C-alpha cells in the first residue's frame, strides 16, 4: 500500500529537486 504522501516526505523531494537543479552550473548533487 502506497508510502508516499503530502507531508515531512516533500522533505526526500525538496533537496533532490533543488540539487539537481544546482549541480549544472554549481555543485548541488552532493
Amino acid at each position: 500500500m502506497r508510502k508516499h504522501l503530502g507531508g515531512c516526505w516533500l522533505a526526500i523531494v525538496c533537496v533532490l529537486l533543488f540539487s539537481q537543479l544546482s549541480s549544472v552550473k554549481a555543485r548541488g548533487i552532493k
